[PDB]
């Protein structure tokens, strides 16, 4: 059997080629692409001998040890990976998860300057293919955890982009407010899908599957616990292999799982008959973003079965996950209006709940109460997200921005002026995009993409690390995440800065945070009058 | 014991306050929303301190009493309210009754502004709260008696479509079209509640009940009959609570009943399962408009029991509205294709039959032949829906109600012409509405909704009484007011009204209005051409018709458009004058 | 009694002078648009004579009768329809049998021509009456046997993107979209009325009813077997009519059988709630279309019945289509998943076995074994879409066609360019209508739609035949004409044609066609190369394609159009023609 064959013919020599493309660039970002143009080829070649002949020379090795051999060849002969090549040296499993450390997520890469419109019209009806293959590396090399087959789709948005606009009258005013449009939902998308390789890795299957088992039982409440778990466990399986960069075998598992969930809608939502209409990358893309099903007509009691009853102890202990598991599917799909974070806070919290209460005696009256523990833990992101978009819709996101700016300068002035930008501006962003959705969506929204942003802030920090504080929130609990970095407080062993005598705002926003790193312990009203 | 206190808690801060600000918007229609939320605040207040003591002052009086002395203090200082200070006079209960004259159906209000779409979209972004109490206050005030609970209800609905169409990229196509749906379902729930208190109110708590029960009966036909009378019951202390102003007590009252339908939906209806997983208001607004059961499959014969037994008399004159309410709960859950009104017919009739029959020698030998009486009472609306339904699918909507509008506006040309125009116009609406269904489910939507706008009619004319003919309708019989309106033939000893130039004259602001501001416009001078000239034929109508709807489709097209449509308009008037002098 | 009056009356004066247009235009296909209009303006003030008076001449004769004089008023007079004289001897019944074979489905009619959109708008605006009467006029031309209720159905379509889009600000972004859908919806119904017409007429009632049968049981799983039947034979009529040339009864009958499912939708379906409130047009097209029911959840088994029982003999022989119509019913209503022409071939394949079987000794050792007759029957469809898909999904719509159109010249060569262009570009759409859905609805769609397809080529080559082997698989057996087709190998006796130079010599007009025309106009080079040399491989036919798109592309870059394609027309002609000989 000749894996590399195999999934050649799964994926047709075009999908192929772009998820080769996509692997050899996030994991060597700095390689010219012209070099990864030829090195594409090559193993494309070297494909389609295996099609023709699985007994053919390196044909029936694993994909594993094909991209190590190939990725240890160029970092070994070059100079510009030399850490990388420290991996070399290590057998398999060892030399694959030491790649990992290299896929740098902040690359010193210079800022992609953009011809004119006509000129990159020009260029694209010139060589389309190549036009598109400069596309998927540059984002490439720059995102080096975008999800494989989702970039597969936004080269085709962009594509059809430069079709419908390249013949447009005022091009211009065709294709840029599209870019613009595609450059920030993949900035989302890139960070999304961060933090479903970090949650995986970092915390554990286990943290990543009752996270996917929340946000499933929101979107397909009607399906039954079996179908959510056997989604879950798909999924596992497509962003584990993406998540270690096996980008074929994740690109051919999702095309397998979408199909699965197109031929079994009956069993899973109501909302799914277009989605399943259309081409493959669009079709993945649609399931992902589909709107919540309706609920069913025969939801359970959830106190009969988890709180009210007696022999909630007895029933824990035969399969404690399980039953984990059924307590939040059946609290997830009866809330579409709560976070995923705020779920798994909860179901934690009942968790908590049943190892410490069963052990007392008469556990039904100890945790009897639990409902109450929930409260304090419900209102506490309602009223943040009401706080907070309440200063959004005073202030401008440009404003916003500012404010948080400062709030988190404050907190954690140990971290690089550039990181504190980035997030602050991130921050800033979700309250833009959140604040006005309907209450329904208004926490799910608020609260999920502040565990995105801080996520961001997380993978930066790791690298280069300088707040222990940090590193607590970053570290301590995946889901509380948010709340360990709202309650941080004020720094008290950071010193002052020396002296330093519609692009702009970044620059602005950059003095500010400087501000803050040289007059600590201002507060809110100098801070506004010295940039006035 | 504080009742503010004690409806605070069941109902919430919020549900509380929205409920004040209904209850004196619906009385005081003439304040401006400024007072009302000073007015809502103040009495919040009152209710916390009460929340806090109970033995605080006046803490311990009825919402009823304290509602009217709020009220009358209101009344008695601010003006535009002397005439409902007479009723401040007076003590409790005739107290709170008189203030229900002041209960204006027809308000002088200003119509309601627009902003552009995206300018909504902002001031709802900018204080959403606000936005929704202008919305509350505006829609009581000019519907006086909306059903408070589905007030709040239809405020959801209308906050939703906000916040789902805000952030579209075509914010007005989606938004207009939710909004309209919203205000045509909101012009039929407060037509519908208005009935609802009008039958209770003025024709008495056994009326409303057999209404209650009939409806019920269609939609639970597995229930019961004693499930029924419960629930008929409780529907009945809810609407005498809201229909009376007592909006605190009707929606926590409603809320019980929700409760109680749900916790017993399997001896109710298998159909509730979806409504009692949803929020308080949803779950009752879902409830009530739920679709009918199906009808047991192990029933008895109808005729068994109450026309071929020979002892039929005896079971009667034990308990006589328990055995009229048994037979009219029997053949309303066999007779879901049936409206209400002919299903009250119906068991009035038969009340009629044993009430003579019982009298006499062979009693079974009299009401034996009692369903031979009901055949030609189920024909007559089953051919008047017929007909008018093919006449509506010839015309359209707007045609068909000026179809109606002449016929109407022959029948009783002493009524005003807005209110000919607003009933005619509903009346249509009823063709839009219901034609659309199968005839199994035609006539219960048809002709119940023909009783509801009828008694818009009947509303509006006993306040300023200007036909006997419509006074007698209105008056004579609950259930038989649509069959005696559409019965009344022209009326032939009717003055004309004379020539009046201005209301015959067309300004280009026709040409700058939507659809509908056109359409009232050229149907409230259909009916002043009806009233000028009350013998002209159809065709003669039609004629006038012809020359009007070109001559505004040239005058909007018009170069210089205002000098058009007095230019040509005068020989229009003329030509038209001469057409039927 | 006049049939004229009865269907004028039913029909209403609008439907009935657009249907009596529709058959005349699709009888007389030649005679231009105002003689038409003037022969249905006639017929029309006849038909108002006969609602008045019903004895007035000529009223009480049959539509067959009217019908068949005016079409040959028409054809013995006016030198346009010589062989249509021929009909105009007999005497009915024969005569209007005869006036069958003079429908022309391949008429030779110029293009249409369109205004521009702002021009159109004008004219529609201008007589909104004779524009629409002109879109009947073409189309029914075009289409002799469109079926005459959806094109109806079809004409309100068109007239509400027309409604809609000439007040938009860029009308042809509006509505060029909205007409591209249209024409491709009536291509198909055009195409499907056109088996419903073939199925009946050529391959008689019992096929006819026995695909109704099986396709309404795949719809209506709930539905009684008598309540199939019962929609069956009323189809059975409505089809007959239309089929026949009677559009006045077909869609007299067709409305009434609209009303009866909307009417009965408790006995049918749970589906119809939303088409049954719908207009009369968009209700019968609606339920045409409605998505399959679900399937009753206390099925028993059917093996039990039809396979494992052993006496199925007996009961196959007391009633023997009653007992194959039950097992059809009893397997579609468990196979939406099946296409309509497997379920077909499945129950003539059970009734092979019973015919065989039943002579057995012990028959039901004989007939236990029938579903292993079903297994590869299924699988070969199954198959057939897959690969075919997949071959789709990685060249498109055009390729794809392109791939088909180099199968079937070689299958079939003998068959006309044009005819083998139009059949394998239709081919192909199969593939972009059908291959997007899972594969449980992809085998329905893709069989049935690509024996849609099959049909158009028996239909055209019926009247010229030219290829036995085509003759053989049009004719042998309906419901196997798509594993015919499939099965047929490359035709290893066909002559090559001559080398013709101008076939194949492009001129600059191509660069100034639209997308559709280009790719026709290569099509048919690529069907005419076939020709030339059928012995070529795909990469040797693709390596000819391939330089003449690169061809076609420099040439329209090009200063001067015309030049480039003289001159570079030579060498690529001549290395083609020395690359293949
Ligand atoms: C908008 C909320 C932020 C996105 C959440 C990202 C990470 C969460 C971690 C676990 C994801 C595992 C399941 C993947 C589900 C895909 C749907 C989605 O795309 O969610
Ligand atoms: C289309 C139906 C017409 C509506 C009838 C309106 C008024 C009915 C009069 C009396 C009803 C009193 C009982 C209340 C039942 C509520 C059901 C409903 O919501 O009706
Ligand atoms: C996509 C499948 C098309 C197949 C239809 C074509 C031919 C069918 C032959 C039999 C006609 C009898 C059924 C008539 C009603 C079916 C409605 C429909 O089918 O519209
Ligand atoms: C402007 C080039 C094309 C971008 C438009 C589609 C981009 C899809 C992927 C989004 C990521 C964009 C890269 C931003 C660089 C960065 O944020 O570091
Ligand atoms: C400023 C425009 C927004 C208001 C839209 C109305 C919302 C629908 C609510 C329905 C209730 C009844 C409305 C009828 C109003 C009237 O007849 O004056
Ligand atoms: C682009 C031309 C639009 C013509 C009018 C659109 C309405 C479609 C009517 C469908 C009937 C079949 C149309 C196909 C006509 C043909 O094949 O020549
Ligand atoms: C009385 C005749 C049969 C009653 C109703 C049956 C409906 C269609 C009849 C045709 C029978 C076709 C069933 C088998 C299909 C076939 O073998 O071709
Ligand atoms: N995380 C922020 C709150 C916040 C920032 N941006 C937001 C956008 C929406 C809601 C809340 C926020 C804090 O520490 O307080
Ligand atoms: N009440 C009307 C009939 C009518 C008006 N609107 C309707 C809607 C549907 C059915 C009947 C009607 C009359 O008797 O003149
Ligand atoms: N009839 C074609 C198959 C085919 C043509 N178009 C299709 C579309 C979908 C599925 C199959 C097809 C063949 O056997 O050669
Ligand atoms: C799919 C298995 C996950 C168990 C869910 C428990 C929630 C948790 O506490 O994190
Ligand atoms: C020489 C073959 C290299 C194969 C690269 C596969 C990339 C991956 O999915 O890991
Ligand atoms: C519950 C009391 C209602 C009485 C029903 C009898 C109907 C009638 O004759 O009016
Ligand atoms: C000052 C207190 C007024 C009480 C308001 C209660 C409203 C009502 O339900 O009648
Ligand atoms: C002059 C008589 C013409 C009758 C038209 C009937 C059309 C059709 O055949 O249904």
């Amino acid at each position: 059997k000749s894996e590399v064959a195999h999934r050649f013919k799964d994926l047709g020599e075009e999908n192929f080629k772009a998820l080769v493309l996509i692997a050899f660039a996030q994991y060597l970002q700095q390689c010219p692409f012209e070099d990864h143009v030829k090195l594409v080829n090559e193993v494309t070649e070297f494909a389609k001998t295996c099609v023709a002949d699985e007994s053919a020379e390196n044909c029936d090795k694993s994909l594993h040890t094909l991209f190590g051999d190939k990725l240890c060849t160029v970092a070994t002969l070059r100079e510009t990976y030399g850490e990388m090549a420290d991996c070399c040296a290590k057998q398999e499993p060892e030399r694959n998860e030491c790649f990992l450390q290299h896929k740098d997520d902040n690359p010193n890469l210079p800022r992609l300057v953009r011809p004119e419109v006509d000129v990159m019209c020009t260029a694209f009806h010139d060589n389309e293919e190549t036009f598109l293959k400069k596309y998927l590396y540059e984002i490439a090399r720059r995102h080096p955890y975008f999800y494989a087959p989702e970039l597969l789709f936004f080269a085709k948005r962009y594509k059809a982009a430069f079709t419908e606009c390249c013949q447009a009258a005022d091009k211009a005013a065709c294709l840029l407010p599209k870019l613009d449009e595609l450059r920030d939902e993949g900035k989302a998308s890139s960070a999304k899908q961060r933090l479903k390789c970090a949650s995986l890795q970092k915390f554990g299957e286990r943290a990543f599957k009752a996270w996917a088992v929340a946000r499933l039982s929101q979107r397909f409440p009607k399906a039954e616990f079996a179908e959510v778990s056997k989604l879950v466990t798909d999924l596992t399986k497509v962003h584990t292999e993406c998540c270690h960069g096996d980008l074929l075998e994740c690109a051919d598992d999702r095309a397998d799982l979408a199909k699965y969930i197109c031929e079994n809608q009956d069993s899973i939502s109501s909302k799914l008959k277009e989605c399943c209409e259309k081409p493959l990358l669009e079709k993945s893309h649609c399931i992902a973003e589909v709107e919540n099903d309706e609920m069913p007509a025969d939801l359970p009691s959830l106190a009969a079965d988890f709180v009210e009853s007696k022999d909630v102890c007895k029933n824990y202990a035969e399969a404690k996950d399980v039953f984990l598991g059924m307590f939040l599917y059946e609290y997830a799909r009866r809330h579409p209006d709560y976070s995923v974070v705020l779920l798994l806070r909860l179901a934690k919290t009942y968790e908590t709940t049943l190892e410490k209460c069963c052990a007392a005696a008469d556990p039904h009256e100890c945790y009897a109460k639990v409902f109450d523990e929930f409260k304090p833990l419900v209102e506490e992101p309602q009223n943040l997200i009401k706080q907070n978009c309440e200063l959004f819709e005073q202030l401008g996101e440009y404003k916003f921005q500012n404010a948080l700016l400062v709030r988190y300068t404050k907190k954690v002035p140990q971290v690089s002026t550039p990181t504190l930008v980035e997030v602050s501006r991130n921050l800033g962003k979700v309250g833009s995009k959140c604040c006005k959705h309907p209450e329904a969506k208004r926490m799910p929204c608020a609260e999920d993409y502040l565990s995105v942003v801080l996520n961001q802030l997380c993978v930066l920090h790791e690298k280069t690390p300088v707040s222990d504080r940090v590193t607590k929130c970053c570290t301590e609990s995946l889901v509380n995440r948010r709340p360990c970095f709202s309650a941080l407080e004020v720094d008290e062993t950071y010193v002052p800065k020396e002296f330093n005598a519609k692009e702009r705002q970044i620059k602005k926003q950059t003095a500010l945070v400087e501000l803050v790193k040289h007059k600590p312990k201002a507060t809110k009203e100098q801070l506004k009058a010295v940039m006035d």
